[PDB]
């Protein structure tokens, strides 16, 4: 599924990522957009063999089982394919355990890279929340 930007910030508020660890709305829409273009059927595959799924680019290195990363983690405790679903549970709740990492959302190399210290309240603007 492909979000609008204002149907994924109130899916993403819904299931309280506003302002979860500090990061306002806008910061994880801005990561969303710039991780996957809003669509939850992303994919990338890493060098070292890994693969990030979903909106927020989620990694199978350590945070779900995709059965194709040798030696990795499953820190989320869910198959990566749940990381593709329309509905975003899966992606929200293991955001909320990356998150709450040393690194906060440093974690999402495109946040740093191209939203943080940015007018991200603007990924927000005209959305009725
Ligand atoms: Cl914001
Ligand atoms: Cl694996
Ligand atoms: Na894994």
């Amino acid at each position: 599924k492909v979000f609008g930007r204002c149907e994924l910030a109130a899916a993403m508020k819904r299931h309280g990522l506003d302002n979860y660890r500090g990061y306002s709305l806008g910061n994880w829409v801005c990561a969303a957009k710039f991780e996957s273009n809003f669509n939850t059927q992303a994919t990338n595959r890493n060098t070292d063999g890994s693969t990030d799924y979903g909106i927020l680019q989620i990694n199978s290195r350590w945070w779900c089982n995709d059965g194709r990363t040798p030696g990795s983690r499953n820190l989320c405790n869910i198959p990566c394919s749940a990381l593709l679903s329309s509905d975003i549970t899966a992606s929200v709740n293991c955001a909320k355990k990356i998150v709450s990492d040393g690194n906060g959302m440093n974690a999402w190399v495109a946040w740093r890279n191209r939203c943080k210290g940015t007018d991200v309240q603007a990924w927000i603007r005209g959305c009725r929340l």
